[PDB]
């Protein structure tokens, strides 16, 4: 298991809790309803310690990049700016998100060829699976 293995572009196969997920963070309802129509591709790019995650669809397109183990500043879809770390640990990238007391974990891990991005807060989880492409 290496972040390196998570690398190319990924396509939304299946998804499970999105839109829970995205009332629990508070996102109204213009974005939520992009979000549960959208089926983006994911593309994460790695040169050792840098990463760099872009989300695209033709309806919402975002992109982050950090160094591994590195506190930085992240714009979110919704907008928050959430002080994020990634880590690669146990055969994950876990990505932890926090904002105004609140917090937030996506991890990321590949699974019989597939990418599997699971995300929580506050017991609420999300569930999205990608095949590569
Ligand atoms: C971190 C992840 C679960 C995620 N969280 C979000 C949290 C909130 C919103 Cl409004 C969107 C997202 C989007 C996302 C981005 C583009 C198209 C569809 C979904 C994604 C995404 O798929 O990158």
């Amino acid at each position: 298991a290496t972040v390196q293995q998570l690398e190319g572009r990924w396509r939304l196969v299946d998804s499970k809790g999105f839109d829970e997920y995205m009332k629990e963070l508070g996102v109204g309802i213009a974005l939520r309803k992009m979000g549960a129509m959208a089926k983006p591709d994911c593309i994460i790019t790695c040169d050792g310690k840098n990463l760099t995650i872009k989300t695209e669809s033709t309806l919402k397109t975002t992109q982050f990049s950090c160094t591994l183990g590195e506190k930085f500043e992240e714009t979110t879809a919704d907008g928050r700016k959430t002080q994020t770390v990634c880590n690669f640990t146990d055969g994950a990238l876990v990505q932890h998100q926090e904002w105004d007391g609140k917090e937030s974990t996506i991890t990321r891990k590949l699974k019989d060829g597939k990418l599997v991005v699971e995300c929580v807060m506050n017991n609420v989880t999300c569930t999205r699976i990608y095949e590569k492409v």
